[PDB]
């Protein structure tokens, strides 16, 4: 991808790249990672940045936005597990979730990124550069996971150097929609996009900077799917990237999954992958490609008619209805891909370990 995109010129001119750590099992069991200097988790970050009072509330509160979600599930649901959120997309309607996600957003503090980023720079400059080479480095890498449909992107896996502001993506342990697809609560988001970073270019919305460079880099993908696709097919034929590999990751998860039940081995469908992909490569619409996701993971669940009409959204408040199906610019795919990611409804609904409210 950096190859491509440093052949692209208009991406050229704006010097971007991904970051890459070398990686190097030495075997099926072990192996090394390269690790970088002054680097942090964003969570850390973040409750680096809490005051006393905000930190202690934000733990445990029963009114803070980890505890009044569980609640709300809770009561909408009627249940105190994983099925309180397969419930939940049959119980909360779209107003259901909005309120409450909406007073639990409210609790979060507004400035927390920007609080950080202001006390950690000497002067203005060192504000304006960070602020910059942060938003860049964001964009660039949420398109090129959706590219990829890497679907983890909880906080703990976004680091972020403190000699420049260039964000940084670690734990891919679910290539090609595999979260959207396994899981038993799938995570709809093309990747992250919650209030804080929003809030950062609080004045100025993500329709400068990060659209921009959004664009700039779907065009410069969409410029050469060959090369790309040819690679992302030589990935997903891999016989060690089968199902067995797979499952006896999803274990690892912290009771996130469906614990020790329903593997339903012939789950696998490595050709779809690669179809999606060029897809995706070709303007298609994102929550189609999310449908057809859902559709191939959880078909036989009593919420699937729910979770398509959650990823498909409504054609009053979301523009990625009001689109077609396919033959989308790279501008209109940028824009529904920031719809489907920030639309609220969606992110009422999202597993609590995700922390969709920050
Ligand atoms: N390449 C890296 N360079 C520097 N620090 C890293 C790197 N990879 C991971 N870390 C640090 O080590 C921690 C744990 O590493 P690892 O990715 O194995 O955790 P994990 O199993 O993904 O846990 P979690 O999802 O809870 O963050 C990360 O949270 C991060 O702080
Ligand atoms: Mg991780």
């Amino acid at each position: 991808m950096n190859g491509i995109l440093a052949q692209d010129s208009a991406c050229s001119q704006r010097a971007l790249q991904l970051r890459t750590y070398s990686v190097v099992p030495m075997t099926s069991r072990l192996g090394l990672i390269e690790w970088l200097e002054n680097t942090v988790t964003l969570k850390d970050l973040l409750l680096n940045t809490m005051s006393q009072e905000e930190k202690a509330a934000y733990l445990s509160d029963p009114r803070a936005p980890p505890c009044e979600y569980k609640d709300w599930l809770t009561k909408m649901s009627g249940k105190h597990d994983v099925g309180a959120y397969m419930l939940m997309y049959k119980g909360a309607n779209r107003t259901e979730t909005v309120t409450s996600f909406r007073k639990r957003e409210s609790k979060v503090p507004a400035d927390l990124l920007k609080r950080a980023f202001v006390r950690m720079s000497t002067s203005p400059e060192a504000f304006l550069a960070l602020r910059s080479h942060f938003a860049s480095s964001h964009a660039l890498i949420c398109i090129s996971h959706w590219i990829l449909g890497i679907g983890d992107r909880h906080l703990n896996n976004f680091m972020v150097a403190m000699e420049t502001g260039g964000v940084i993506g670690i734990d891919f342990g679910h290539a090609f929609g595999s979260a959207t697809q396994f899981l038993p609560v799938p995570e709809l988001m093309p990747f992250r996009l919650t209030r804080q970073f929003i809030n950062l270019m609080l004045p100025m919305k993500e329709t400068g900077l990060m659209y921009s460079i959004m664009v700039h880099a779907l065009r410069a993908f969409r410029s050469d799917p060959g090369l790309l696709t040819n690679t992302m097919d030589v990935f997903v034929k891999e016989p060690s990237f089968d199902w067995k590999n797979f499952e006896q990751k999803m274990l690892k998860k912290g009771g996130s999954w469906i614990q020790e039940i329903n593997v339903a081995e012939k789950n696998w469908y490595p050709r779809q992958k690669i179809c999606y992909a060029k897809r995706k490569l070709a303007g298609a619409n994102p929550a189609v490609i999310t449908c057809d996701e859902l559709l191939l993971g959880h078909e036989k669940a009593p919420a699937f008619r729910d979770y398509v009409a959650v990823a498909r959204g409504s054609k009053d408040h979301n523009i990625r209805a009001q689109e077609p199906e396919s033959g989308l610019s790279e501008e209109t795919q940028v824009k529904c891909l920031m719809d489907q990611a920030t639309d609220p409804n969606i992110l009422g609904r999202t597993w609590e370990g995700w922390e969709p409210w920050m």
